[PDB]
């Protein structure tokens, strides 16, 4: 099987505008009736008839800071940023973009994932991880170069994947961690370590999670994940029902086989049965969804 | 259209990586005394005895294993084994690095030397928190680094970065030449993902900035560790149209041209960036070469 839908986050970007980020003085002409978004700590944002909200953005200096991110350009050719910063209580702000992102147009969704994955790495990444050195933001806020080498740090995406195991017909593994509330599953995920496939990366997750083996590992997609910073990659893999489980890497308190009928039911939820799943932007439902309606 | 036709080198085996066992000081330091080491100098050289990674008797360094090192899991059999950065003599013996003699190790060897790469060199960059900038210390087999004055566990980096082959649909395909290369050598396109998008649109990104086309149907091909030092690669391919012409905005290519299978097949016989004709094609172990061939040869 294929996705059915592009996941919410992925339905393509903007013009990030590479260009400019190395061009200061045209950051600064476009500044004067450029746009600007602002995120709270926790990555909150506010929203208006379906769209993120752009302020006039010469309205907090002459030039851009350097605290700020440069978005790039939205239809019409007007520059965008985005900035850190306390929000007004006295309006509709999201508490999580994770559970209230389809309220946003694409575009607007896309904006405030970059957004928000850049500004959280800012926040985390103040000290060179070589030396110790401060670094200094740059490029736009593409870059922070440490303060004594000048080296230049990145922007950190780590890379997790998300597997459904099936059993090739009509049967799927969900899974639940130690704290959930009871009768909440989910697909399995983990990071990819250093030195293996994205394939290896499926299997061996997979086997200290539940214990089972699985081939015909199959991507399905990917979706940005700034939460703080994942990119998170969609798998299906094929299991044995036969072997048995086992909760080696004990993440899993809970795991079973569940029938397509089962999830079907389980997705139109959303407190009656002993399957419920979790509703999110996440790329988990549109894979369980995409397999369960084949 | 297509599939790989071969595992890209360094996928072609997992490890057995024991994850039980790094949370676990005692088994580690049980297990330790017959275990393997395998052994790295600064820039990832090895040494090698038949076509294998020379894993040696590990008690040779210590009573206990060393925080320096790391922990790479169990070969067949049951045998612990770890790697640990140490200066080697260049003239005792000859150092092979995996980006240029990858073909040369088998599949465990591989896995081995590019997961040993990657974490050791990992370390090498990771003594200090980025959040505060406290030292930072091992722990759990080498794969965490607590900050030791929060506690608060710093984890091993992979930068996912795309490749894709933007084909026509057909029998033709875009290859390109960045300015710094030589000048018969071409590739696939590539770039690292960015904040905030997915792979898909990073093809299309990366592919519009590189060689100003517009792609559709982009597509997973497959994934391959890249140590050098800290990438993983995944392969796609995406259909463009050859009607729309080129332009190298993000001037990283200097030209770029639609080849026929026939051209890039003959061009794959005379050999990769290593080995007489316009067209040579970098690419030994890279899964770059192995998109190419897969796509070439229907
Ligand atoms: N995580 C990253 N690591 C290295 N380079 C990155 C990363 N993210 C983006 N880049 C960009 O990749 C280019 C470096 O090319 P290269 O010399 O092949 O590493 C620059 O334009 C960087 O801004
Ligand atoms: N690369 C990583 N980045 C962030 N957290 C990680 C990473 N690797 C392991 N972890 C931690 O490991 C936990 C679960 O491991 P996993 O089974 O890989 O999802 C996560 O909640 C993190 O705290
Ligand atoms: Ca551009
Ligand atoms: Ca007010
Ligand atoms: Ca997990
Ligand atoms: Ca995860
Ligand atoms: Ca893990
Ligand atoms: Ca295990
Ligand atoms: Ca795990
Ligand atoms: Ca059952
Ligand atoms: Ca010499
Ligand atoms: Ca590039
Ligand atoms: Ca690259
Ligand atoms: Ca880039
Ligand atoms: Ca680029």
């Amino acid at each position: 099987f294929r996705l059915r839908n592009i996941p919410l986050l992925s339905r393509v970007g903007l013009d990030r505008a590479d260009e400019l980020r190395s061009n200061p003085e045209e950051l600064a002409k476009g500044w004067a009736e450029a746009g600007l978004i602002t995120l709270d700590v926790r990555g909150r944002v506010n929203i208006v008839d379906g769209q993120v909200v752009i302020e006039d953005a010469a309205r907090i200096g002459d030039q851009p800071p350097e605290h700020a991110v440069f978005l790039g350009r939205i239809p019409g050719g007007r520059h965008v940023w985005a900035v850190r910063a306390d929000l007004d209580e006295d309006s509709a702000p999201l508490l999580d973009l994770r559970r209230s992102g389809q309220l946003f147009d694409d575009t607007s969704a896309a904006l405030l994932a970059t957004a928000m994955a850049m500004l959280a790495w800012h926040d985390n990444a103040g000290y060179s991880p070589v030396d110790g050195s401060p670094t200094i933001p740059a490029k736009g806020g593409w870059v922070r170069v440490n303060s004594a080498t000048g080296q230049e740090e990145f922007p950190r995406t780590d890379p997790a994947i998300i597997c459904l195991v099936h059993d090739g017909g009509d049967r799927a593994v969900l899974g639940r961690q130690k704290f959930w509330p009871e009768r909440m599953f989910s697909l399995l995920a983990g990071f990819v370590e250093a030195g293996e496939s994205l394939e290896a990366c499926v299997a061996r997750e997979v086997a200290e999670e539940v214990g089972l083996t699985v081939t015909d590992v199959q991507y399905l997609g990917s979706q940005p994940w700034p939460f703080p910073r994942s990119i998170m990659l969609g798998f299906h893999a094929i299991g044995d029902p036969s072997q048995p489980f086992a909760f080696n890497d004990g993440e899993i308190a809970e795991a079973d086989w569940f029938t397509r009928a089962e999830v079907r039911s389980a997705l139109e939820a959303g407190s009656d049965s002993r399957l419920m799943l979790p509703g999110s932007i996440s790329i988990a439902r549109e894979i369980v969804e995409s397999w369960a309606y084949a």
